[PDB]
């Protein structure tokens, strides 16, 4: 949640489209469902960013 | 499934030839043995997409 959500008031200010909208929101679905520790989670973690 | 699903309703629409059908059949069987979240799930996905 912290590094999603500073990034989400970030996505609520800059009005994204709604492709790159779903493309975000999923991605951060991916992260959740990714497991912190995984190198390819810190590589969609850099992703986010 | 879930991505299945929305895949599979999409295919229920259009008619695709039996030939792709099955093809994308046992890709979606060989995507389900896959884990949810190794990189090459991550590619099949994206491919079955």
């Amino acid at each position: 949640d912290a590094i999603e959500e500073k990034f989400r008031e970030r996505l609520k200010e800059l009005v994204v489209p709604k492709h790159v909208m779903d493309v975000v929101d999923e991605e951060l679905s991916k992260l959740g469902l990714l497991d912190n520790h995984s190198s390819e989670f810190n590589v969609t973690r850099n992703y986010l960013d």
